[PDB]
């Protein structure tokens, strides 16, 4: 069985960071921009080589997830937010992404409130399997200028990872949920 | 000859990172409204932790998390910086003036120019001669939040306390540190 190593995006050389770029982009060829690497930035990477050679990622970056219950009070949770998470093609379903998301979610759990994540289609009952609950309601975006947007292309991949709550404070799924504001893709 | 150890929150136990808020509260004093709240607290998880003990006791401490800082350049296009804030800064009394501090803010620097495009931290009015020293740029324009009901609003409460780090601003952008800044969302005392 492998394991991932969990190291900070500081603690990754320039060479690394390359050589961990480019695994990812060509993990999501048919797609993966420059916007999406920096939003891979910032947080804890999760990584397997074998002999030099990187053969999975993922990372996870704090960011804020805001939420309003029905009665009215707003929350604006600590968020572990995955991105990036891949498998190189010649070494796939040999559980190397499940390597990945258990040392990403020891982070979520050590650190956040929450872990979300916006999946492609084909790693849905992956997150499923896991535990991850699938949000039902809107998705949006805080913007500078507009306030909160509608992102709707979102709405079916979102899925979250409630850890640590608020005392009393309990998820309605069903209810819209809004992240903070990045270039590129928000979710 | 002081080294800080970084590690992340999730590799901490609950026992040191309890320990560590108790150290931090207690190196704030100066009644019963403590001036590093749970709120404070609150901000300094989720990143790296630069922690410095002595036979076990735990005698400086300092947080870097991740942020957004929102700025609008001169020519009118926006930028979503991915910010390491620096937060819960704190050397035990009576180890004070030794160098622990300074060995704090190494690591955490070290930490901002390996992973994010700029540092900024809203500072105690008495350590403002320390950032200065370190090359940090007072922030002089007004600082605003973005918040999810209101637009965004001023927070002149924080005006005169930020300072920046820009460590890989994106291609051509240079700060004007006159302009406004504005900080992404959260609860308790935004910046
Ligand atoms: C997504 C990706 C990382 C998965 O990697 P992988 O090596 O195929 O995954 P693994 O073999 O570790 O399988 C992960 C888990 O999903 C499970 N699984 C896969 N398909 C499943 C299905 N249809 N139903 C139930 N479980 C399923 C496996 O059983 C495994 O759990 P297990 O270890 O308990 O068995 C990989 O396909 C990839 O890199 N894709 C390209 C990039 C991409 O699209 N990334 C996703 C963005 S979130
Ligand atoms: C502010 C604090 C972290 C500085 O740490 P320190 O270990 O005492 O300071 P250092 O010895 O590393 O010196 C760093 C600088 O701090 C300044 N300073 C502040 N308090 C000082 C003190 N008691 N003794 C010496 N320098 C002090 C000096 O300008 C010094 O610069 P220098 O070495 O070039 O002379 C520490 O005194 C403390 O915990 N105070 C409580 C308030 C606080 O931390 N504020 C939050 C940060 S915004
Ligand atoms: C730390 C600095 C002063 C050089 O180091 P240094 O002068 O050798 O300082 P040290 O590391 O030896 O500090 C230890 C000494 O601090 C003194 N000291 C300072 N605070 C003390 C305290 N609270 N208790 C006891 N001694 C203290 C003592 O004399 C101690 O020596 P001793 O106990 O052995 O007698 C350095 O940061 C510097 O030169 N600062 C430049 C200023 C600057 O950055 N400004 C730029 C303007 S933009
Ligand atoms: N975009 C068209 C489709 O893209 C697919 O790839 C998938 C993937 O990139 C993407 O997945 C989701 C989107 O869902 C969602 N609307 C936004 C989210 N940031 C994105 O996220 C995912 O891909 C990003 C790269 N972008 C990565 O940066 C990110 O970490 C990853 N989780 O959407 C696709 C499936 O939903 C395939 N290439 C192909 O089936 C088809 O062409
Ligand atoms: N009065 C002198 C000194 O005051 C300190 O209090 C200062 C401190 O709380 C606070 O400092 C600044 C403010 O400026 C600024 N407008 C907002 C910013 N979040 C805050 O931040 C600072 O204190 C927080 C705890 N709150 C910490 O959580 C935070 O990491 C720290 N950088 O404002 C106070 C005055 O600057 C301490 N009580 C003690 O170190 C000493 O007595």
């Amino acid at each position: 069985i492998h394991t991932a190593r969990l190291i900070h995006t500081s603690d990754l050389d320039q060479e690394t960071r390359d050589g961990a770029r480019r695994m990812v982009i060509e993990a999501f060829r048919d797609d993966f921009t420059d916007d999406d690497w920096d939003h891979a930035l910032g947080g804890m990477h999760a990584l397997i080589s074998h002999h030099g050679a990187l053969i999975a990622h993922g990372a996870v970056v704090q960011r804020r997830l805001m939420y309003r219950g029905p009665d009215g009070r707003g929350h604006a949770l600590r968020c572990g937010y995955v991105e990036a998470v891949a498998v190189r093609e010649d070494r796939r379903g040999d559980g190397l992404g499940t390597a990945v998301l258990d040392a990403l979610e020891q982070v979520i759990r050590g650190a956040y409130q929450i872990g979300a994540l916006s999946a492609s289609d084909i790693a849905r009952p992956m997150y499923i399997a896991r535990g991850w609950l699938s949000w039902e309601g809107p998705t949006s975006v805080l913007t500078p200028t507009e306030g909160i947007v509608r992102t709707p292309e979102d709405d079916r991949s979102l899925f979250v990872l409630p850890v640590d709550l608020p005392d009393g404070l309990e998820l309605d799924t069903a209810r819209e949920i809004t992240c903070d504001w990045r270039s590129g893709d928000p979710w």
